[PDB]
């Protein structure tokens, strides 16, 4: 009866039933093969470790993400993570409840085809559907009008949606996301005397960026304050026991979202892609899209990103237009919230692709249906 | 008991009961099909949108006019607009009150035949009548003598009417109207750096022409003032937030009414067709037609069109004759005013074509009756 | 008690009571049917228009004269004009006052019979009488001796009358009158660039001939003056506003009265028919008829017609005889003046044909009585 | 030695030498100024285009007729057409061969004066003559007795001619001709959905009337056949590629020749003007004029016009009289045939007005001579 | 003596002398600022790179087009490109030979004014002229009649031209051109696993579209062949060494020329705008415009675009009309060919705007002259 919604993101896998507020299953999407020979005999040494067990034993593992910027690079570990979150995390079978998968727009069709094939052949689900992460994150907002700024761990994409009709010709996609921010933070933290080279360590930098990084109102004056005094510096407690003192890196690595020239990308920052997509949209819907900029994803959780997004957009947009940046306090899981509120809808229950519909169509039904 | 009068114009549909001063229902006559796929599920997405709901959601629609220059191009959307203005706008049934339709002279008989067939078969009205827009606009003037300058959104026509006997052999018809003026304004506004290509945008140009365009007393001196200084330029507030600065376009696009060589037409302007029709009329009625030039329609609402019409006519007419241009302040709906004052007349109540009269006659009773 | 005198002429109907100087009712004798369909509903549109209401609304009517050259062509409109001048113009009933009708000599008996039948059957007058227009126009002169030159709109006739005994064997009749002059003026005005084809327009030419045409003392020298210079040309104010410049047409179309070869008639001019009738008269009354040439009718109102008539007659008559042309200043209505002065006479009151006399006699009493 | 005969008609200019059967030069009499700026440089763009070159390039021109209903409205283009037909069409000089011009009766003297002045001053012809179109069209018939029904493109006139003596007092002139028929066809073709507004298009309607229009034996029964079935409708191949389906318009627009109330004229049809002119003629020549009704002009080329003219005339004329309608198969150029057969006559060679005769007389010799 | 013709297009700058067949100077119109700091010292690092040097060093540059859809967005780089093509490419001075510039119709007057000001103030040319690209591309065809389908890199416009007189009221302009096709190809190539985000890469997609894209005879059957088998797929050699396998994208992105709904535009495809402009033209020139559809520009170089244009036009045009699509093998530079054949014309040598003419007129002489 109930439906499963599985937000297979690049950094986290939010999986839970339909009709509830919060996702019950949340864990990093990495698999870890044992790095060392393992002299001790017995104790249940396994070939792989998924999620929290990998996070706890990350010292002797070699963590890696199966999903790049949205595309699934490796498939065996992806279906392994799916089997894990289905059996060892939710303790349910896929043959009973329909599953709901999410993806980013401007996605290779091979990824969706392999998703459908894996879901229908290995697990044999009665029905499923492949929605868009940004559209669901807009559902969670309760409204139907406004452009969505969805930026997760691997991809940042924006799609403007009017009063039910979205604009596919203005869908912008930026490969700059949280993983690139973590890489830039690792690259700029070596200038302080802290080398993070290995994948296992990189997670420490990820947590440091998650709980110590913020976006400045403006770059120049915050640098001037960084240059003068240590009033800005703050210390962190490392798992090994040492302490580090980061200064301008607290707001320099989040600035890459607005100035991609730091990691080398030529793409316009997240504050300019939205304005360019709205300027590519229709001239009557711009008044409604300017005052509705729905943000989602874990990357939009920095303290002060909403204020800078606002300021930049009213700097780009005309003065008479008013800019509003909807910053929900549960925007980290807004995609899952939208999927769960979508799965309970009665009108949507008819457009699930079913096995009986899938047999004659093959793995190509997903493009024509979704 | 009461009778419905429905001025199914090319740009607006003025619909209301009989015996009242103002039409209660006024909205643009366009239907809009959804342009984009519509990813959001639910919320009441419809196949079409008529009138003000189309004007509000014109961003995602593709607006189009079912009526060209007076002829009804598409019939399904026309009867859809009729059903809309009957049920969702007036909340009345056509089976009870008789309806009154209007049309322009020199009209194809197929249009009137299809009008009668749709009104008698789909709605099954007890009685109806097809009058002429200019004759009704003259009724609204309270007088019976004078030529009528009726120019709406699709057609401009002139018919001289004496003390009850009109002259059908002098009925002039000009395909130049407000839609052509809007097209010319769109064509000449690209020279300033503002491209309006799509139908939805074109409505913005229509409102700009409605509330920023005027007709000059003479073209040459106003151009000389346009050439020298910006004393003439005025800014406009666009819905997107931007501002535009129009100069000579304020009086260049309304000049097409008097110089059709701008949009390419070879027809004499609205100031020469009236004089040629009066010169085609009888030699004793010219003295009464020269001093009575009743104007109507929304196109005759430009500031200064009455003065230029006067000046041009006394330039064409002999000097001893005096020219008067009746410019009523409610000439935008003068056709509807005349229809409503006509429907209350007791003598007219006998010449409605009824269903019992329509059965044996077929759809050809309208030509012999009206 | 009082008696009605009704001069039912070809161009005008002079109707009034007896014993007064001027006729109170004067209007053109034409009926006008509506030419156009008449789209406007109501306002009192009528089937016909008689007299001044037809003259005012002549633009949309098709005027026509019921009386040709003296004979009544159509009878329904004639009795309609009679009913009009009796009820809507004089506001009196024919059943009370006796009516007096006039006619031209050498008239078909059917016309007088139908006149008597209409007056006695439709209106039921107590008494009536059918006199001769020229005899009454001679009464108005106060004298009893002299030939009468009566020329109205349709017929020109001359009857010499001695000291009470008229000569019926010398009654000449010429079908050349004002209508033929108007037709000739219309035919010769097209050579200047002014086309008058329709009946309504023709009235404008009639007024132009009434107030701009004169008869020359001699044709040759006036042509020589017309040929040289524009000293003769004069302009006219048309009702439409235009102006025309007529030259030799001011005295060419009135010359038809003396040279009938212009409109094609073979009849001797009005200056030769009088001389031929006097030469057909008795040899002792010629001395009294030569010095008494009473003129009447509206056609004899041209400036200079009296002088030319004189000159022509003394050119035809012997030198020892003296020629006099009585040109009264009220000769336009001289027939009505004579009828009114005749109706007051006591001796005439006995010879009215009465209904009681009419019953047994039928419509043939008029020939034996009058 | 040879003489030029130039029938400067309202729609066509038939020009050729004398003594031959057919006119070598035939082309429409219109001049066309270039309507558009003409971006292409070179190629021989000219200020005007006359005749067939205007007909071929009528798309970018604005055609107009210098001759109205017989009067020459504009003189510069008229003398331009004369110079064209003299030099670029016949390749002859006017100084050598005498020219013969034609005109309609009841013509303004200014037109003939300007004709003579242009022919004697600009071209300096040795001699010329201004004849009448109907008299020449009667010459072409080989007989001398009979009334002529000459109806071209601008004027329809009738003049009865006996055994050498014509009757100028019975010359009727009707302004209804082929141009008015084309205008009526354009006005009544808009009821089928085909709008012809511009002058260039109007020529297409002219050809449609020339090769698809006929006159019915009677109006009522042909309408009854038009009302029932499409057995009457016929399609036409437009130059643009489209096809049209005309029904009752094939015989409705030619009916205007007999019922002028369609275009609004009050004049009696061509079947009543002839009878009224014959009834205005002499009573002994009516027997010879009834059996001789010579028709000419291009307007008399409709299939069935002869039969309807016959039927109408024997309906108007007495029964004992026999009516004959001479319908020659070359009546389209009968005026030119008569001019050419007239120019070869030896007796006519003496009455040409010569330059030596023209010097002292001025431009007024034409009225006294012709 | 010789004249310079400079086709400053949106994607390429064809510059060469007059009187020769091929343009000697051809290079992309982009400027590239150095993206990276440039650690190496010396070697001639420059602030900008224009044309082929930018194409060779595009890896470290950020290419951008100064011309949008025809309008010049940035002026400093535009005059820089002009100075480059004048000095570093042709090695000539502008002060000696007159220059000829081209532009698209329906162009903002500010662009032409700035063009004239830059050419007369910075370079001080003796004379110049601003022609239209489509008119020149028609000159290159050697004929004068036919509509031109000019579609370059930024704008597609159509102007019908008759035998020297063009029709400015039927000039259609479509903002869909090769740049939009390249953007659509980049958007649809991400579905195969190849992300092109940066401007430098986009040139690789441009070359892929130039040498691997074709237009199908019909969309449906070619999709059916694309769906079934890889018989359609073809590989490409990337500069980095990798190979790509494109399938339906070979004919899907060129279909945008006929179905603008792919990139979101509401404009009718290039096959419908031509038919709508011809239907807006005159009815006599349609027969000559249907059989003459001159194509030009680099976008019209796809294999099979001529056949599809033909088929679509005979599908829209009537059947009796014959459609011809002139597809010249040098239509990529047809505008330059026409400019060069135009500059050698003797008649055109008089209408160059000169400095002495420019002084008193200011930068506004270009509108009144060209
Ligand atoms: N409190 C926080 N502040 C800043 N960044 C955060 C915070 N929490 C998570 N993130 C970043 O957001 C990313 C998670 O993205 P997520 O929303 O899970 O993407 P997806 O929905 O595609 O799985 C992490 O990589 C982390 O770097
Ligand atoms: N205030 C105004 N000034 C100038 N033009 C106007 C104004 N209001 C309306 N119009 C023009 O008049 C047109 C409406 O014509 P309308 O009178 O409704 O025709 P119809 O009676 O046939 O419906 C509109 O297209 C608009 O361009
Ligand atoms: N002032 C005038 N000068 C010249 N002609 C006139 C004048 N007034 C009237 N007429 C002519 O006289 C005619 C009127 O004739 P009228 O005497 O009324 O005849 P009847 O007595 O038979 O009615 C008119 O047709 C008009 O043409
Ligand atoms: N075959 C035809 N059938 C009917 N009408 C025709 C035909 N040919 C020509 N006409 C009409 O006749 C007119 C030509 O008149 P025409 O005899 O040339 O007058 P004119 O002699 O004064 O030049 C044209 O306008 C055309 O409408
Ligand atoms: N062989 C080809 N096949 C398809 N498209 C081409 C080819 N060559 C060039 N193009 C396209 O044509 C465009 C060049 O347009 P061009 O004719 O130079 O415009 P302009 O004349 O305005 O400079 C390029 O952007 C390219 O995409
Ligand atoms: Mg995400
Ligand atoms: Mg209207
Ligand atoms: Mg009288
Ligand atoms: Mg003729
Ligand atoms: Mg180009």
């Amino acid at each position: 009866t109930t439906a499963l919604v599985c937000d297979n993101g690049s950094g986290l896998v939010k999986a839970g039933f339909a009709g509830d507020d919060a996702p019950r299953a949340v864990f990093p999407s990495i698999v870890g093969r044992p790095r060392h020979q393992g002299v001790m005999v017995g104790m249940g040494q396994k070939d792989s470790y998924v999620g929290d067990e990998a996070q706890s034993k990350r010292g002797i593992l070699t963590l890696k993400y199966p999903i790049e910027h949205g595309i699934i690079t490796n498939w065996d570990d992806m279906e392994k993570i799916w089997h894990h979150t289905f059996y060892n995390e939710l303790r349910v079978a896929p043959e009973e409840h329909p599953t709901l998968l999410t993806e980013a727009p401007l996605n290779p069709k091979a990824n969706r085809e392999k998703m459908t094939q894996i879901m229908f052949e290995t697990f044999n689900v009665p029905a499923m559907y492949v929605a868009i992460q940004a559209v669901l994150s807009l559902y969670a907002s309760g409204r139907t009008t406004g452009i969505v700024l969805d930026s997760g761990d691997g991809v940042t994409h924006n799609v403007p949606i009017y009063e039910g009709y979205a604009l596919p010709h203005a869908i912008m996609r930026l490969d700059l996301a949280g993983r690139d921010l973590t890489d830039y933070l690792m690259k700029i933290l070596t200038e302080r005397g802290y080398s993070f080279v290995t994948t296992a360590e990189r997670e420490i930098v990820r947590d440091i960026k998650e709980k110590l990084c913020y976006v400045a109102l403006d770059f120049e004056n915050e640098m001037a304050t960084a240059a003068s005094s240590s009033s800005l510096e703050k210390s962190y407690e490392l798992p090994d026991g040492q302490v580090i003192t980061i200064g301008n890196e607290r707001f320099r690595c989040p600035e890459t979202l607005f100035q991609p020239s730091f990691i080398g990308m030529e793409s316009a920052g997240i504050h300019e892609t939205t304005y360019n997509s709205i300027m590519k949209c229709d001239i009557d819907i711009r008044k409604d899209l300017y005052a509705n900029n729905v943000m989602s994803g874990g990357t939009t959780m920095y303290p002060g990103i909403a204020d800078r997004m606002q300021k930049e957009i009213t700097a780009l947009a005309p003065s008479t237009m008013k800019i509003k940046i909807i910053a929900p306090p549960e925007r980290k899981y807004s995609v899952w919230i939208g999927g769960s509120i979508l799965a309970s809808l009665s009108t949507f229950q008819q457009m699930w692709i079913t096995k009986q519909e899938y047999d004659e169509a093959g793995p190509s039904i997903v493009h024509r249906k979704c």
